[PDB]
């Protein structure tokens, strides 16, 4: 586990993330798909090595010793806003459960869902509150990745705002 276990936000491509994992925003074929599942295919191909995984899971292959986490968020295209609610959380957990038994002291994670999964709707208090409720029970240092220069404003409020 991390000294004092922390979280973090940074407007940068996950791609170059400076943790002992990442999380990828996949779809459920194992596809390279676009946004940070293009960028997280074109570092680590090899781990897109039976990848496919459904709605509200993850999925852990390794690259080399690297580990990428494929986490599958609902499309709210696709789902009702109760279920995908749901499945939102639930994916989230998986993650919880991935990073805890790799044994690794820091990790790399998106917002699922907040992107072309979104449904059209600004979801970053949703994905992020689900985040933080998988999250607060591990002890690995995690890092939120985001591109957008007022959603870093907001991560990082939200962040400071439990202290
Ligand atoms: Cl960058
Ligand atoms: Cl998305
Ligand atoms: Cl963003």
């Amino acid at each position: 586990g991390a000294m004092a276990p922390s979280y973090r936000v940074k407007r940068m491509d996950i791609a170059k993330n400076d943790e002992e994992c990442v999380v990828n925003a996949a779809n459920p074929r194992g596809l390279p798909g676009d946004g940070v599942c293009k960028a997280v295919y074109k570092k680590w191909p090899e781990s897109f090595k039976n990848s496919a995984t459904p709605v509200g899971t993850a999925k852990t292959v390794m690259c080399g010793t690297y580990p990428v986490i494929h986490a599958v968020g609902p499309n709210f295209s696709n789902y009702t806003e109760s279920e995908g609610d749901r499945e939102l959380a639930a994916a989230y957990r998986e993650v919880a459960k991935e990073v805890t038994r790799l044994g690794v002291n820091s990790v790399a994670i998106p917002l699922l869902s907040t992107g072309v999964y979104s449904g059209g709707k600004d979801r970053l208090t949703q994905s992020l509150n689900h985040l933080f409720t998988a999250m607060d029970s591990t002890d690995a240092d995690v890092v939120i990745y985001c591109r957008d220069k007022e959603w870093e404003k907001k991560i990082s409020e939200a962040i400071q705002m439990r202290t």
